[PDB]
């Protein structure tokens, strides 16, 4: 299958969420209230979000840290499709997600970063998690870090493992083909496409890059 | 003496002013919890911060990833401190500490599930000062008590030179555990919001601290 693409809105309000949105709702498959979103205006990003274009999947990217039940829920009253939990929350918070999740015929993603271990991977695939979010850091990116080799290897390690990978991180139009081969599920854009000179443009380049390296 | 941290765990503004229309006066730390960021967004600190200038506010936002943007928000918002989930990249954290500083605030690490000692001395080296020493609210729904590892870690972080905050379902009678370290803060959430008196739950803590200490 294609992998698919997601929007990242990280916004500080709703408002200059919808100067993206306005654009590329119909150029993108995933709609995703970025952390920066959910922080600054809360989980009525969410549900106003979804209210407005209610045939998307729409993805609260809240990394829930613990209490995964209460932040799952207070999410999927607000209309989210997806939640992600962060990887190091204690194993408990992602069932407890992933309970909710179920009852709202949502799903949660495990947020990948830090020393996390193949063991703790095992866990979450024997819990029930068939997606997970491979990120390059913003920050990390910051200071220099590039996508490289090691990457490709563990996300194509995830793969096997059966889980649905999502690839994230600066990602440039330039960046896909170091994954090509790979059924990546989805791929994340924010800044490449919110920050375009014509995000419509951006979102399509995109488009066109993957049908050509997965078709 | 040990601080006292109330946890504003709350959905909605309303609901917290319904604990801190009691207990405001009573504590030393109003924490905007991750819920009520969620809830309510860094709306939550600022509102909280104009009702309660005296009092230091840290806003619970357990920081991920893109530690520059999120702790400019809440530094924004008039939050004292920050919190950064303890698997965020070493430069998330780094990022935190640079924008807490140009704001006089600071950053704590939320040690909250998987961590290692490694981690912990990086965080050192970056100028962290302060952690969060978490049993998840998850892991107690599971069953996962206090016990004498944990002792031994706080021990241990608060001799590699952090002010350590103690956290996770605290009671009263749990104080004692933590007698002869020298805990900077213990946060209580649902031990004083949900108690029968909110105003006798928190002198309680306050009197024991002052026994214990
Ligand atoms: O393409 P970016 O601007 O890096 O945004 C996508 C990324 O996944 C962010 O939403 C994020 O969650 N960063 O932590
Ligand atoms: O005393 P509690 O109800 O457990 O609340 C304090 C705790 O620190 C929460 O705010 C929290 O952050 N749990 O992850
Ligand atoms: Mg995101
Ligand atoms: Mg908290």
């Amino acid at each position: 299958s294609l992998p698919m693409l997601q929007v990242a809105l990280d916004n500080q309000t709703m408002d200059s969420a919808y100067e993206t949105t306005r654009l590329i709702a119909e150029e993108v498959d995933i709609i995703e209230v970025g952390t920066i979103l959910c922080v600054g205006e809360g989980v009525r990003a969410v549900r106003d979000l979804k209210a407005l274009y209610p045939h998307k999947i729409v993805l609260a990217d809240a990394a829930i840290a613990d209490a995964g039940k209460i932040l799952s829920r207070m999410c999927f009253e607000a209309n989210a499709d997806w939640v992600t939990v962060i990887c190091c929350a204690d194993i408990n918070t992602a069932k407890g997600a992933l309970d909710v999740a179920k009852e709202f015929n949502g799903d949660v993603q495990i947020e990948l970063t830090g020393y996390w271990t193949w063991e703790q991977a095992q866990q979450w695939r024997d819990a029930g998690i068939g997606q997970v979010v491979y990120h390059r850091s913003r920050d990390a990116q910051a200071a220099g870090v590039a996508w490289g080799e090691a990457d490709i290897t563990a996300i194509k390690r995830l793969s096997d493992m059966g889980f649905k990978v999502t690839v994230t991180g600066g990602l440039a139009l330039e960046d896909l083909p170091l994954f090509k081969g790979i059924p990546i599920h989805v791929f994340i854009a924010g800044r490449s496409i919110r920050d375009a000179a014509s995000p419509v443009e951006a979102a399509r380049q995109f488009k066109r890059s993957i049908a050509e390296l997965w078709g």
